[PDB]
RNA sequence: GUUGGUGGCUGCGGGAAUCUCAGACACCUUAAACGCUCAUGGAGGCUAUGUCAGACCUGGGCAAUGGUCUGCGAAGUGAGAAUCACGCGACGUCGUGUGAGGUUCAAGAGU
């Protein structure tokens, strides 16, 4: 019943509270590159990297590392350790991107949920919009920068999600459609889920944005504006796709107890919402393909 | 140089659709296309079809035929505005601070 959910709330920090977010993202990237260089030159362990980070915080040259939140740097070091272990079971550096995130752990109520505000360790009260009601213990907050004027805080909480009631239909055969995104079928009626509106149009706008960026000189101010616009259109495409898939998968979970482009997001959302709401997933051409998928999935399940 | 009817390009409204509002518009019963302003800039920008190859393809090779915009100024470059209500400061505006923003549905995300 207790599920880990990420109440992504749009942050609206002031000038100081966003300067600090920038200086913490840069610091988490810096303490990543520095210790990656140290690890590469070594051929360090968790204790060694923690001690060297503490010395850097006390170092005169890099004293500003202690200004940013400590949990961001600790989790940056943890991510570096995991990446190094995966490469051993020497990854590339971290490049300054538009979309960069840091996460802060929870300790002695350093992070608190306000009405239209969010409390963060070095930031104070950060104004938020669309604060979905939270009734669980905060685990960590992934303060991020989608692009220049867009910040978010994936407040990971342990909120007890309740299982949904009994479902009207027993299965929903879904398969990748040619024209439609997918065709669902309870078994008799073929509800063809058409692709979300203005999806080819927004892909065309994405191509125009990519062409505009490639026409500009890197490191320029107008190049920065075009890069931000490309990031905005990427975020808009992600929002449209994820909203289409959220609505489709919630409709599938509510309407059907079983659910037999962006298909990766579709499958991820379907699986985690099936786990959350108490469902199961078994993992003429379109209609017959969907019917066969439904029949085989139901046979495998039972 | 037009009172009027439909359409969505951009900005805020957390997300999607829709809607107000605002910056521009576009056609005339049609439902498509497009963000805008100023300065600089000086010849290119967009698109359809063909190619495996400019969104270059995989040390080798291809970048063709048309339409469309464009010297009445393209790309690039620098600077700006784009919801509402209260104040504060300075000359009806400009900054600056705070607050609010409709309906339905939805909302785990990240290296």
């Amino acid at each position: 019943m207790i599920r880990n959910k990420a109440f992504v709330v749009r942050l609206y920090p002031n000038a100081a509270q966003t300067e600090l977010i920038n200086r913490t993202l840069g610091s988490a990237r810096f303490v990543y590159n520095h210790f990656l260089a140290r690890r590469i030159a070594a051929y360090l362990t968790y204790g060694q990297t923690s001690s060297e980070l503490t010395l850097l915080k006390q170092a005169e040259e890099t004293s500003w590392l202690s200004e940013v939140d400590k949990f961001a740097l600790q989790n940056s070091l943890k991510n570096l350790e995991t990446a190094y272990k995966n490469f051993f079971r020497f990854p590339r550096f971290r490049k300054k991107r538009t979309g960069e995130s840091y996460r802060t752990q929870f300790t002695n109520n350093n992070i608190q949920i306000g009405e239209g505000r969010l409390k963060l360790p070095k930031l104070g009260w950060v104004k938020t919009k669309g604060q979905q009601d939270i009734q669980g213990k905060i685990l960590n907050v992934t303060v991020r920068r989608i692009h220049e004027g867009h910040y978010e805080a994936s407040v990971l909480c342990e909120v007890e999600i309740p299982y949904l009631p009994a479902a009207p239909k027993f299965a929903a055969g879904v398969d990748v459609g040619i024209k439609d995104f997918a065709i669902v079928t309870d078994g008799v009626r073929f509800k063809h889920e058409q692709n979300p509106k203005y999806y080819r149009s927004t892909l065309k706008r994405l191509r125009k944005a990519q062409q505009t960026l490639s026409r500009r000189k890197k490191g320029s101010a107008r190049y920065g504006k075009a890069k931000t616009k490309l990031a905005r259109i990427h975020k808009r495409i992600v929002n449209k796709r994820q909203d289409f898939l959220h609505k489709l998968t919630t409709s599938l979970v509510r309407e059907y107890e079983i659910i037999g482009a962006g298909w990766g997001e579709f499958i991820r959302q379907l699986e985690y919402k099936a786990a959350w709401y108490g469902r199961l997933v078994s993992k003429d051409r379109d209609e017959n393909a969907a019917l066969n998928i439904r029949r085989e999935a139901l046979v495998a399940a039972g």
